[PDB]
């Protein structure tokens, strides 16, 4: 054959249940050692303009925890619900990830904290990072942290602290402050090392790489895992504003953007990248319902990826597949 896009491209799998699913907003996704999707969902709780005053401090703290379960783990082939907890813990959910011991590492905007969960305990966290309900930018502080991502190697776990901070935080296994890098992207144009909303994390395993996706700036930032030293910077007309996830597997980088301002020529999309070149092979996305706010991407080797909705309060399965002729051409 000839003409070259490439043959790589991601489907909505039609066949799965868990689209049927009415969670509250699906603020972040993962997938366990067994394959099954992970989902963190703020149940009745919206991030409005009624949550946060000027100072960053939680304005709805009489209305109590979220009081339904909020972490739910799902069947891969027919969505059926697992298991569920988290249930009166959180304010407003946002990150979470999976370390590989199996530990839910999970971030709340409101408490301004990020806990880490055994999922089989019922006696509460292992560790929790941060001050209740009490934003900051020092060591002991948090101001609305985003995302975490734990390196399976030396257990380094790492938190972007993000919607009011501009930083990278590295603690030990004990959750003591090891260092930090980042910056606020100055005036004039951001600047390598410089975050407006550090919003998504994806490890690079065997290549020693942490991935920032810095969310008002429409751009992936890469460093070194271990010397913070800046390597890349992935940024594509195509993302249009923003990028808020990115998910990593050996030869891809997947990410989602933001929803398009009036005017916007980019519409609200996934993108498949290929890692090394940085380049978009493929964009997608679902048959059923829509993106407003795709807030979080996980990708499996299998070829599975799950994108959960802050807006559409839905998550879906798409699959990466490689066709002679692209369905449709
Ligand atoms: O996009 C926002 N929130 C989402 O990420 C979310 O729902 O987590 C946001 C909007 C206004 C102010 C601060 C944050
Ligand atoms: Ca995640
Ligand atoms: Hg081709
Ligand atoms: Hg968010």
């Amino acid at each position: 054959h000839h003409h070259h896009h490439h043959d790589f491209h991601v489907e909505e799998e039609l066949d799965w249940p868990g689209v049927y699913l009415l969670p509250g907003q699906v603020s972040g996704v993962a997938l366990d050692s067994k394959n099954n999707l992970v989902i963190f969902h703020r149940g009745d709780h919206v991030w409005d303009g009624n949550s946060f005053d000027s100072k960053f401090v939680y304005q709805q703290r009489g209305l109590g925890p979220i009081e339904e379960d909020t972490i739910l783990v799902i069947d891969p082939n027919n969505a059926e619900i697992l298991q569920s907890s988290g249930k009166n813990l959180f304010y407003l959910p946002h990150g979470l990830s999976i370390d590989t011991d199996g530990n839910y590492w999970v971030t709340d905007v409101a408490l301004h904290q990020v806990f880490k969960l055994d999922p089989h305990s019922k006696e509460g966290p292992l560790l929790i990072l941060g001050r209740s309900m009490q934003p900051g930018s020092d060591q002991n502080h948090f101001c609305q942290p985003t995302d975490v991502a734990v390196e399976p190697s030396t257990g380094a776990v790492f938190v972007s602290d993000g919607y009011c901070n501009s930083r990278i935080v590295q603690f030990s296994p004990s959750g003591k402050f090891v260092t930090q890098w980042g910056e606020e992207s100055s005036g004039s144009s951001p600047r390598p090392g410089q975050f407006s909303v550090p919003h998504s994390l994806a490890l690079v395993p065997h290549l020693d790489q942490l991935c920032v996706a810095d969310r008002e700036n429409g751009r992936i930032q890469c460093f070194k895992t271990d010397t913070k030293e800046f390597v890349r910077e992935i940024k594509h007309a195509s993302f249009g504003r923003n990028v808020f996830a990115i998910s990593y597997i050996p030869g891809f980088l997947f990410a989602v953007n933001g929803k398009p301002y009036f005017g916007d020529q980019e519409p609200v999309q996934g993108f498949v990248m290929n890692f090394s070149s940085g380049e978009i092979i493929d964009v997608f996305k679902p048959v059923r319902k829509h993106f407003d706010m795709p807030h979080d991407i996980v990708a499996s080797e299998d070829g599975t990826v799950y994108i959960g909705d802050a807006h559409t309060n839905t998550v879906w399965k798409f699959t990466l597949t490689e066709k002679m002729e692209h369905r449709s051409v």
